[PDB]
């Protein structure tokens, strides 16, 4: 069988993605994995407790209608998992946390190459933040239960639910840009480091 | 509305179209088309002197069908290059990293793309969410793209079919315009009187 899952560092790195109160819309239509917010609060909770590297991602617009819109209820971030003075914010203008924020200079200059990602969406900013933390030669932990989508129409008009939409986005990724987990076993990995 | 080049200098990025692909080992594909509408892409381009990059992908992985000085990493001969043309190899999905992809592209204002190749949901994918969130404007010519059956994270077989239509989803209006090659190669008639 293999090997539980193990940390090659002892810094690996929390990384929290777009936990805004914009994604409790219910027009964004159904969301899976409902307790999502409690398992990112858990691994908050450890990674805050041990000392452990941090970094809350959120996603800024200057679009004049965008819930995400500075001073807009839609910005702030969930209280399950809202930032504590003096943590790490780094905002982002587009899907993946890279591109336009410095992230990736950051996390080279203190060594921080092993990620634990969790956030929403699954698909969308997600996807896109673990498909270039991967290329880029991170080693990255997708905490899958901390992670959730919304039903989606697939281009051939067939409505995917929110599970599907996520197995999908899993199955994209697991192995050829991270290794999917769960946090209950990312939460094992730290007593061991 | 119809699709309308915004520039006078589309550029066809043609993605990992490599003999590797055809290996039994990767499952089922869908778009069996996709080698022509590719090429069908390429010939115009050629044929118009619009810019246009190959993106070939090369592995140092011992069992990898895209392992270069082998039969699989060679291009299909659909869309085999030509003296003369840009071709860029890369070693992870996203034709961007590790290349000189962006710098390239900037340096030329080459800031409109159309993208195809394989697969839909790896590579493809990949490399045109980083293109759409980078600034430039891709057009997507899904019918010159094809991907494999895959089972998703929850045990269900998806067809190459279904896999293909929930990427095309999720990169449609958020990364990408995807639009059809006879779209393309209309729009590209229409250029030059809207010079």
């Amino acid at each position: 069988m293999p090997a539980p899952l193990r940390f090659s560092s002892d810094k690996p790195l929390l990384l929290l993605i777009d936990m805004q109160q914009a994604v409790d819309d219910p027009s964004w239509g159904p969301r899976n994995h409902p307790q999502a917010e409690q398992a990112c609060a858990g691994l908050l909770q450890a990674w805050r407790a041990r000392g452990l590297p941090l970094i809350h991602i959120r996603h800024d617009s200057v679009e004049p209608n965008s819930t995400y819109r500075p001073g807009q209820p839609g910005h702030a971030f969930k209280p399950e998992v809202e930032p504590r003075p003096g943590e790490t914010v780094i905002a982002k203008q587009t899907n993946s946390a890279f591109i336009g924020t410095g992230l990736e200079a950051l996390l080279r200059a203190n060594g921080w190459l092993e990620l634990v990602v969790a956030g929403v969406s699954t698909s969308n900013s997600v996807e896109a933040t673990v498909r270039m933390a991967g290329n880029l030669g991170f080693a990255v932990c997708l905490a899958e239960d901390g992670c959730f989508t919304f039903d989606k129409t697939d281009w051939h008009g067939r409505r995917r639910s929110a599970d599907e939409v996520h197995a999908m986005s899993l199955a994209n990724l697991d192995g050829e840009y991270c290794r999917v987990c769960g946090s209950a076993d990312i939460l094992a990995a730290l007593g061991n480091i």
